[PDB]
């Protein structure tokens, strides 16, 4: 599934929900960016601040990369900067591919609603964090896909990767 004005999420979690901790990823797992990187080239990201700003500003090559914030004189290097969930909206409506919402927690609780698609990896441990993926409404979503994830030298955690589509 991948129409041109879709919206779709992708985030990694453990088994705790824990996404994130003060804007950085709690564990190394290149696998996962792997598969970031393939979901998300070529078309629109998506961020809130303060993970934007846990990726130290930096933004990926490759696509484009929207940073949201109320804060009107917030700039950093080459990003679209945009104030308001509707602006996400209207933005992704015109956009010639997919924009794929890469969090933070907030950003993912307001957005998901309006999504189509959710990636997720599941990473089987626990590690210290402080954000987590918020409480959603998986009532209206559907798992249609899961690939076990490669173990080996460099990705030392069990893991998955899952999609879901809508119910509607
Ligand atoms: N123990 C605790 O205190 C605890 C608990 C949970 C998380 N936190 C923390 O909170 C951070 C990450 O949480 P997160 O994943 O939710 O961050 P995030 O989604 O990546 O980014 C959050 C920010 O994006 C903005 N944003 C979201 N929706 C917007 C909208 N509709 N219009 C305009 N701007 C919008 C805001 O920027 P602006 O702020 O510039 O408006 C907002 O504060 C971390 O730095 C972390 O340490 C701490
Ligand atoms: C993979 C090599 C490096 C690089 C890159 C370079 C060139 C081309 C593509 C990419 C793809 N992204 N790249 C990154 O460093 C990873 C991005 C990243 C993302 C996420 C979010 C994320 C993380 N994971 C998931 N599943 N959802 C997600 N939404 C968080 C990060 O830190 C807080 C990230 O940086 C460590």
């Amino acid at each position: 599934l991948y129409f041109q004005g879709m919206l779709a999420a992708i985030w990694a979690q453990d088994e705790q929900g824990v996404i994130g901790k003060e804007g950085k990823l709690p564990w190394h797992l290149p696998n996962d960016l792997k598969f970031f990187k393939e979901k998300t080239i070529h078309n629109t990201l998506v961020l809130g601040r303060a993970t934007f700003e846990g990726m130290g500003c930096r933004p990926l090559p490759n696509r484009t990369t929207i940073v949201l914030t109320s804060n009107p004189d917030y700039q950093a290097e080459g990003v679209l900067v945009m104030h308001s969930v509707e602006e996400i909206l209207a933005y992704a409506d015109k956009y010639e591919g997919v924009t794929v919402i890469g969090g933070g927690s907030v950003v993912f609780k307001e957005l998901i609603p309006a999504c189509d698609v959710l990636y997720r990896t599941m990473i089987h441990e626990t590690f210290e964090g402080d954000t987590f993926f918020p409480e959603i409404d998986w009532s209206v979503w559907e798992k249609v896909a899961t690939v076990p994830g490669v173990v080996d030298e460099k990705n030392l955690y069990a893991h998955d990767y899952e999609t879901y589509h809508r119910n509607d």
